[PDB]
């Protein structure tokens, strides 16, 4: 396919959102507005530190770029929780954003990683360092089970970045190798476990319900993830490996075969989440399906995804999926698009040279 799936993507995009039931929220853009810059600020300062600024080796613009993505998603997915929560999140969700820019062996970095985690002395990897060092800030906003989530998934996250270093898409035949991958940095025990704050979440009269929420979660949040991406990513010579590329050159089958997999899982994954938390603890689903609604407005209005795009296109095309669409878009843009100078200042390195 020389060609974007243009149709077929318009098509599982609404049945996608349909299934989720992708509707309005009483999250409306001045209360958006006021935690994107909340947590903004926050974060921005805690980057702008001199110490931060040393040891992350980050181009200034790209961490500008990166932070206020990631504060956009935190924002607009972790609805429920509270202003410092986002911004704390905001913070770990950045670090590990960042992470995915370095070219640097971890190796030489890595080679007394448990020794010096169990005698209590900085780790080599700066990353580390800085990550490890935030940390409680994060979890403090956490009961134990989920505390122990978040740092799992953090450091199986550090391994996926070392492995995706190689630009490895698998050996041919290698089956269990994309979603191994996908897996290991898809952060997707992070995101599970750092939707329930222990300041309205009882992790023990609530662990069956948050293990579920975290198990299915995790395949959801990645999935949809690689889908909304699949645009992007589709005429990006420069990005060599991905769920998707990586179904192609480990189970042999045409680009066609394996989005349509994922679409097949992403869609799966969207019935059995309601199906299953539909009749539970109406908190519980109420977090849920503000993040799965949160995700998606986030993909759609965020430029990186630049899925505007496709909407300049199909905009006034009339079949029955192409209307649906755009439908379903005007929807996130009315509380999604928001001009960044309404939240995102000063720039970081403002701060940083103050
Ligand atoms: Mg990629």
């Amino acid at each position: 396919m020389e060609n974007f799936p243009t149709e077929y993507f318009l098509n599982t995009t609404v049945r996608l959102l349909e299934y989720i039931r992708y509707r309005d929220s009483n999250y409306t853009r001045e209360e958006r507005i006021e935690n994107l810059h909340y947590a903004y600020n926050k974060a921005a300062h805690h980057f702008a530190q001199p110490r931060q600024q040393q040891l992350l080796k980050v181009d200034p613009k790209r961490l500008q770029a990166s932070l206020q993505t990631i504060v956009g998603m935190v924002v607009y997915s972790w609805a429920k929780v509270s202003k410092e929560c986002m911004a704390d999140l905001s913070i770990h969700y950045t670090y590990t954003l960042v992470l995915d820019d370095s070219k640097d062996d971890p190796y030489p970095t890595m080679v007394n990683y448990f020794d010096d985690l169990q005698a209590g002395r900085e780790q080599a990897h700066p990353w580390w360092a800085l990550v490890n060092e935030h940390f409680p800030n994060v979890l403090r906003h956490f009961g134990p089970f989920c505390s122990l989530n978040l740092i799992r998934s953090t450091l199986d996250f550090f391994e996926g970045c070392w492995i995706e270093q190689y630009n490895f898409g698998g050996f041919p035949g290698s089956h269990d190798y994309p979603q191994f991958l996908r897996r290991m940095n898809g952060l997707g025990h992070c995101v599970g476990a750092s939707l329930w704050p222990k300041e309205q979440f009882n992790e023990r009269s609530l662990f069956l319900e948050i293990t579920s929420a975290i198990a299915q979660m995790e395949n959801w949040m990645v999935w949809v993830n690689d889908l909304m991406s699949f645009y992007k990513e589709f005429d990006d010579e420069r990005d060599q490996i991905s769920l998707v590329k990586n179904y192609v050159v480990s189970d042999e089958i045409s680009l066609h075969e394996a989005l349509e997999k994922l679409t097949q899982d992403t869609l799966h994954s969207s019935k059995q989440m309601v199906a299953v938390f539909s009749d539970k603890d109406p908190q519980v689903m109420d977090t849920i399906e503000c993040f799965m609604h949160g995700y998606v407005t986030w993909h759609l209005c965020d430029r990186k995804y630049r899925l505007s795009e496709i909407y300049e296109k199909v905009k006034e095309e009339k079949t029955e999926d192409a209307q649906k669409f755009c439908k379903f878009y005007e929807q996130a843009a009315n509380v999604g698009a928001v001009s960044p100078s309404e939240w995102a200042y000063p720039p970081v390195a403002q701060l940083a040279n103050v």
